[PDB]
């Protein structure tokens, strides 16, 4: 189902058909506070950032990049940084070499070169910088800043149509256009395919499914996936996943970001989070160990079962730095707490070990299954930990080294 | 797009391909509590379930039905209510009739029936009573609890092919069949189209999509489309969207329940939300104004940017109420808060209304587009009062009766 791509290295993190979907993020701190810019990058990686991308907007931004690149090196952190360019991009880029060489990728917005004759002088300026140093660049269109010349062009072509299409859906046509366009010069200039991932942005759902699938059709290049500008908590999340969902499991897609936008105080490490989810609800990646929990309703006989589920949920995030050292493979497991004798074993002898709790009418006793087969039958108080022991002892036989 | 398939009226909401997609949710008090269950449906109701199920699981939940329906529609709650039956329902439907013409459908789930041969009489029970009182009916697989006897048909089946496929895809196959078996079993003696439901859940979003679109192929009916047992957190939450946004993109699916842990403490009501937000995000329903923001980044200005799209998210639900019973259409709203130029302005013309912050290396003023034009330049202290006073002015002129 994965589609094919040929391989980008973004430093030392492969990017294509032939790799796990990246998972990657964006700074929010100022790149010129190398401090706070190292900081969170270093978070970012810790959360499950492959790939960390800043903006380098202006000379202060360019002149930060190499000490923020210097003191991840220090620690050993090899990830990735991609820089973002706007307006002025060939200029930083020509005028601070070190930050051309300490950047990983480049980022290019199309829509964002310049104006008139000079956007082919800017793109090209960026194409050749990354040739001579060997990096990889995104071509990545955005709608929030679609090239307007071109825009125009698909304008006069949609009126000549004997049925035109909307101005919305024009919009869409060329988004994809500038990106294909873009990725086209490119490749005519040299740079390899091994050096080109493409993105294409929309902040709706539907009309991202509609814009990726005609870039996975147009062209060969590794697709970097978002929705941007997401929006805000709940929001933001299921619009995200359900933006990428559709992409993802008709196998397009080789590197996502999530654009959450944080509330005050809230950590940007939280759309890494969104994003690892997204790839394990789908079975693409695995991360952690993951609770399947029924909802509850008027069956379930206490509010044990709620503090039951949070607290497996609670523990199993507590041991997996340990056991993701130990016990290989471990990012797997799958474990379910149930509320009642409905749906509880079945789903319990789904998952890799599982609790069914006695909910109305039932005799107070929990089965426990692992592998599919009745394990143990608990009691009284204290279920909780026996339960956690339970789950301890199977993952150090089921994911022994 | 939009799946056709016949209506069917639970209470006073159609659901069915000529329809909206309906959101629905389930209580988690015990249904004998009538005045906690019927607290909880209102609660559910207001924050738009717009069915809403309870478990009647034994005989005091059975007495309790129609008190809680008899106290709903006292305040001219009209919210349909849906019985779930296991194991006896049968005989709840027999013996407490009041319960089952209180009841607006009920939910049989062919797995709990009963075993051998009493299962089919189980069924035909249940079936005559909904004939009798004109009741719809959901017929209502969920993996956590698949007829034995129908696996190991479908096991064996399985087993004779040149091929046999994995026992996790014969599960999924017993899935399906159990639900249209029944389904055909019920139009077999009498029960109308316009009566019948069907839905057949798992708790992987991969699966599902492959369950449903079995079911949507090899049914008529309306089905009703949910991610079982999702889970906790943001876990539950983008699992449930991940699962959902394929096949209701793909125009399938009549009525959706997410099926949330909640933590502890946590509102029932966060399901419905939930729920909602997917619909929003796909574009197939509107329920209120949407804030569409970037993430902000390292152009970003201060924090008064993430405080200001809060704000605006803030004060778009505070004036919703009034705003609905106002303004025909309002649920459309399209609000976007933007970081910086390079998106910013684009992005709010592709809104409403949107506004953009100044970023790095900018002139401190901030302008506002409405209708994909330039509507004013804001600066100083206030800005956030005087974009929300905008945005009202806008939506009494735009969404004026
Ligand atoms: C900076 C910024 C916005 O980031 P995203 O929403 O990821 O969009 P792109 O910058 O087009 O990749
Ligand atoms: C009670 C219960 C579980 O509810 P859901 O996860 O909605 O699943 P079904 O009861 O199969 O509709
Ligand atoms: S397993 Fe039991 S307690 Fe949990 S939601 Fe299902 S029927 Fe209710
Ligand atoms: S609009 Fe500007 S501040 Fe917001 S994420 Fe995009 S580039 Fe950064």
């Amino acid at each position: 189902m994965r589609r094919p791509t040929p391989t980008v290295y973004v430093g030392r993190v492969p990017i294509g058909g032939a790799h796990p979907i990246a998972v990657q993020s964006m700074t929010n701190t100022p790149t010129r506070d190398v401090e706070a810019t190292t900081a969170q990058v270093l978070e970012l990686h810790r959360a499950g950032s492959e790939i960390v991308r800043l903006t380098v907007n202006d000379e202060e931004a360019a002149k930060a990049v190499p000490e923020i690149k210097r003191r991840l090196l220090a620690e050993g952190a090899e990830v990735p940084l991609v820089g973002d360019f706007h307006f002025n991009g060939h200029l930083l880029l020509r005028k601070y070499p070190k930050m051309a060489e300490a950047l990983d990728k480049f980022r290019i917005n199309p829509g964002t070169l310049g104006r008139g004759r000079h956007k082919d002088e800017h793109f090209a300026e960026m194409i050749r910088i990354a040739m001579d140093l060997g990096k990889p660049v995104r071509i990545g269109a955005n709608w929030g800043s679609l090239d307007p010349a071109l825009l125009t062009e698909l304008m006069d072509r949609n009126a000549r149509r004997p049925e035109p299409k909307s101005a919305h859906e024009v919009v869409l046509e060329a988004l994809v256009e500038s990106a294909v366009r873009a990725y086209e010069a490119a490749l005519e200039m040299g740079l390899g395919e091994d050096k080109l991932v493409l993105s294409a942005k929309v902040s709706k759902a539907r009309d991202l499914v509609w814009v990726y699938r005609e870039l996975a059709r147009r062209t060969q290049a590794p697709l970097h996936l978002g929705l941007t500008e997401a929006g805000m908590g709940v929001k933001g999340i299921v619009a995200s996943a359900a933006a990428l969902a559709p992409l993802l499991l008709e196998g397009i897609g080789d590197t996502i970001r999530v654009s959450l936008t944080p509330a005050p105080g809230e950590p940007r490490t939280k759309e890494v989070e969104v994003a690892q989810e997204i790839l394990q609800a789908l079975g693409l990646r695995a991360f952690a160990p993951e609770v399947t929990s029924c909802p509850g309703c008027g069956r379930t006989t206490s509010t044990f079962f709620q503090e039951l589920a949070e607290e497996v949920s609670r523990r199993l995030k507590e041991r997996l730095p340990e056991w993701r050292a130990r016990y290989p493979g471990v990012e797997e497991l799958k474990v379910a707490v149930m509320g009642c004798v409905v749906n509880g074993p079945g789903e319990s002898k789904h998952a890799h070990i599982g609790i069914s709790l006695p909910g109305a009418g039932e005799e107070p006793k929990a089965p426990v299954y692992a592998d599919g087969k009745l394990l143990t039958i608990l009691k009284g108080e204290g279920i909780a930990e026996e339960f956690l022991r339970l789950v301890e002892d199977y993952v150090k036989t089921r994911f022994a080294p």
